[PDB]
């Protein structure tokens, strides 16, 4: 059975995460310069500039990233003719027209057992002194709750452990890929599918509100260098 | 004495809005022209048109409204490059650099009394059976809640109730106001100082964002036209 939260905190819906996708054509060698040619075209905006220059994530990353072009993924609220006027000063165009995410409306996720995550690039996880390119459930709830928050500011503290406690992730198999950065870093990641299965004592508002966390990380990517496209994951239902 | 929150909804700060002010030099004959103007600027921004669509609040109001200008004041992230080459071309002057809100860091608010609340332009309050030109505490604490939401789009449903249970409201006078929207509708609604008294039971998290609604309300605007420039407030404390 089901039961309805009464509190503040989970009896209400949350946002869902939006943003906008532009396709860029255009030949760069590495990541690091379609990143820097990002960068360049917001440096009137101050949000950027100001976590350019303390190290933080952009509201912004690089997709799909080949010798032909890459995508931009922001959740600003972006004027796009002017992200096309700039880019094409630079020597890049735009291809078709910006995709607004979502898409589509959600249908009620009453009886969903879970959700598949497909790793797209290489993936890891930073930390003091080593890099770790395997997947860990907890550490993998922690990046997509703080990239559903840097798009959603305000939300209450989740607790994380609270979060597991309702669901089981499993693999039938991950495996390894390289993603290079810049001419002397080349990081090695995992990548490969996993199942993220619900409990059935999952309450029924924490179903939508991981689904949303993890349209934030698609949104966002997961682990290092999000920014410069690793960490870049699908979602089936 | 202070007994401080453990809980995950009161017991953490939550984020202090920002906002970004442009000052224009120009003649139009009333608000309606400066909000079209701002609207025509803002065409390529997806968020703003599906807004103005669903006759929702837009992220920008017209401050300051004379004879030979206005301000704009929007937390949308702009690059605000484009938004003065884009004036420029339809005859408005920005003056001087854009102003980040806030300007200042606060300082520990725990010897802190109050907060005087200024209406600085003609305020009322709207309903289905005709506008309310009358100061109502707690309608005014339903509209800075509304508003500090939409700049911070994860905030949790706080109680007003509960919230009204620390504060007390109290103004020598107020006076009346008119303020003409277009050639054919001005409105007379309340201005004055009015002055928020925190009771001695106040939670100490609780003033904190209290402040912060009330910044966000001097961002919005408060009451019925708030985006053409009615309901303009200036805290002090
Ligand atoms: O990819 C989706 C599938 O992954 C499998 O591991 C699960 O057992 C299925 O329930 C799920 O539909
Ligand atoms: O620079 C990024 C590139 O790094 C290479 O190692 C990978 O094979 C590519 O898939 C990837 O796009
Ligand atoms: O401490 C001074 C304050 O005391 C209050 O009782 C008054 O209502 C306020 O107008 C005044 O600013
Ligand atoms: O259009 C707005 C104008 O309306 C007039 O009625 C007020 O006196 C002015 O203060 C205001 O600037």
């Amino acid at each position: 059975n089901l039961y309805f939260q009464s509190n503040a905190m989970t009896g209400y819906p949350y946002p869902r995460p939006q943003a906008v996708k532009i396709q860029v054509k255009g030949h760069v060698p590495y990541p690091k310069n379609a990143l820097a040619t990002v960068y360049d075209i917001f440096r009137d905006i101050e949000t950027v500039n100001k976590a350019h220059e303390a190290k933080e994530a952009p509201p912004f990353a690089i997709k799909d990233f080949n010798m032909n072009g890459f995508a931009i993924t922001s959740y600003l609220a972006l004027p796009t003719d002017t992200v096309t006027e700039r880019l094409k000063t630079k020597g890049f165009h735009t291809v078709g027209q910006p995709i607004y995410l979502p898409q589509n409306e959600l249908p009620p996720l009453y009886g969903l057992k879970g959700v598949t995550i497909q790793f797209r690039t290489p993936t890891a996880f930073k930390y003091n002194t080593g890099y770790v390119p395997e997947f860990y459930g907890p550490v993998f709830i922690k990046s997509i709750t703080e990239s559903y928050r840097r798009i959603i500011p305000g939300c209450p503290e989740f607790s994380t452990s609270d979060i597991l406690k309702y669901i089981r992730f499993t693999a039938t198999d991950l495996q390894k890929g390289k993603y290079r950065l810049t001419e002397e870093l080349m990081v090695t990641g995992f990548k490969g599918k996993v199942y993220l299965q619900f409990k059935l004592s999952t309450p029924p508002e924490l179903k939508l509100l991981i689904l949303y966390f993890l349209e934030a990380a698609s949104i966002c990517g997961v682990g290092m260098k999000k920014a410069w496209g690793m960490g870049d994951i699908y979602i089936t239902i």
